[PDB]
């Protein structure tokens, strides 16, 4: 099937594409004409959420989105309202004015926490039956299981039930074929679409190098000067083990009187927005972070992203590396390690979980001390059968990896 011309002016208006990529139209058009329950596992940049954002907007009826990462989902309804698309946050701190202005149907797309949405069932099915629900999001799906959990999640299993004729459409960037399999029991999804894209960013060049011991010996090559002023050559983020590690970085590159903030769970979540709206309005040129649960940094136009200590899991690496060169321009991710970091990942859920890891930390050990492409090493991975021309094209050359380099 392909998109009528109501369909194309609808993405074209509200959402500025000329088409949709490939699997994004498998999923919107499964759950509007099919009304189908779907699992999408996209690439890092691909757009998820316009799997989910979409389809309400073009049946005006109401789209209920489930998201652990706060901060981003304040800044996709501010961004959906400024596209003309009414969008809000339904929560139990909200009004009762916006509350009855969604029960009217005044809103394209509400965001909603586990929580709330047990909570509130009867609301549901009121707003199903009265306004019509074209569909129910599970963003980041890979928790409900895995490299990351949360219980939170378990307690969404009773909206198929409630619902039974509203799909769910869960979508993630990491998740084998073993992984969408538990997300379906939790969910009790009824046979669902299960869709796969290709993994490669081809404009992502890829290096891994070993520290030094010195943070300003290990660094200072990353550096440009200016005038006479020391700074990265663009927007850079460095990912840190722990938050001790953040402070020592930040620490060592203020001494150079760079541009850079800081961004961790021990920060308040204002002080955190701050620094995340400061780095995407260009005020700060680096954000030096950890990765720690329901964080996000989404900037367009990011050149370098550093790994100061070895990633924890291949997931991990994916998913923090595909947050650079989203614009399709060239940029670098590298890799810093020792070997006394892979020993401390050895330390810090389920069994199945824990062997999964393991095996994926194993890899990581490999793909750091391999003399093999990078790129090809990574794909293997997640058994990537969908490895096209423009990835053969950048393997073997000077902007592919380390490794294919002279
Ligand atoms: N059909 C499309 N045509 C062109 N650009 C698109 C299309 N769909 C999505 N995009 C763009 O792709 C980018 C995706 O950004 P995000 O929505 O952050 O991606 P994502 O896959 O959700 O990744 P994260 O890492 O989870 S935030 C944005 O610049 C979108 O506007
Ligand atoms: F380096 C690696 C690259 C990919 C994976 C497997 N994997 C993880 N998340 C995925 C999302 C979509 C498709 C596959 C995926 C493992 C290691
Ligand atoms: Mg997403
Ligand atoms: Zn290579």
């Amino acid at each position: 099937p392909a998109p009528n011309e109501e369909q194309v002016t609808c993405l074209k208006m509200y959402f500025g594409h000329s088409s949709f990529k490939p699997v994004q139209w498998k999923v919107i058009h499964s759950v509007l004409e099919e009304r189908r329950d779907n699992v999408a596992v996209m690439a890092t940049g691909y757009g998820k959420s316009l799997c989910f954002q979409y389809p309400p907007v073009y049946v005006g009826k109401i789209g209920l989105v489930i998201s652990p990462l706060i901060s981003l989902m304040e800044d996709q309804v501010l961004q959906l309202k400024m596209s003309n698309i009414p969008a809000c946050f339904l929560g139990s701190a909200q009004s009762e004015n916006v509350l009855t202005d969604i029960k009217l149907g005044k809103y394209r797309i509400v965001y909603v926490t586990p929580e709330y949405c047990s909570g509130n069932m009867g609301l549901l099915q009121q707003l199903e039956a009265d306004i019509g629900i074209t569909l129910i999001a599970v963003d980041e799906a890979h928790c409900i299981s895995g490299h990351d959990f949360r219980d939170s999640f378990r307690k969404l299993g009773s909206l198929k039930t409630a619902l039974p004729m509203v799909p769910i459409v869960a979508l993630t960037a990491t998740a084998s074929s073993s992984i969408r399999e538990d997300i379906v029991r939790c969910l009790n999804l009824r046979n669902p679409q299960i869709t796969c894209t290709g993994f490669d960013r081809p404009n992502l060049y890829l290096e891994v190098r070993r520290k030094t011991g010195n943070i300003l010996q290990d660094l200072q090559p990353f550096l440009v000067k200016t005038s006479s002023h020391w700074e990265f050559e663009g927007p850079t983020i460095i990912y840190c083990p722990s938050r001790k590690m953040t402070q020592q970085v930040t620490g060592e590159l203020r001494k150079l009187n760079l541009s850079c903030g800081t961004y961790h769970a021990g920060m308040s979540f204002s002080t955190r927005k701050d620094i995340h709206h400061r780095f995407v309005r260009d005020e700060i040129q680096c954000v030096i972070a950890t990765i720690a649960f329901g964080m996000g940094i989404n900037k367009a136009d990011i050149r370098q992203v550093i790994h100061y200590g070895a990633p924890k899991d291949m997931e991990s690496y994916y998913q923090e590396i595909g947050r650079a060169g989203r614009d399709g321009l060239q940029s670098s991710c590298h890799v810093l390690w020792a070997p006394a970091d892979i020993n401390l990942n050895r330390h810090l859920r389920n069994e199945k979980f824990r062997l999964y890891k393991l095996k994926m930390m194993a890899k990581m050990e490999k793909y750091l001390h391999s003399s093999r492409c990078r790129r090809q090493i990574i794909l293997s991975h997640f058994e990537d059968k969908q490895v096209q021309k423009a990835s053969l094209g950048i393997m073997g050359t000077e902007k592919c990896c380390d490794n294919c380099r002279s």
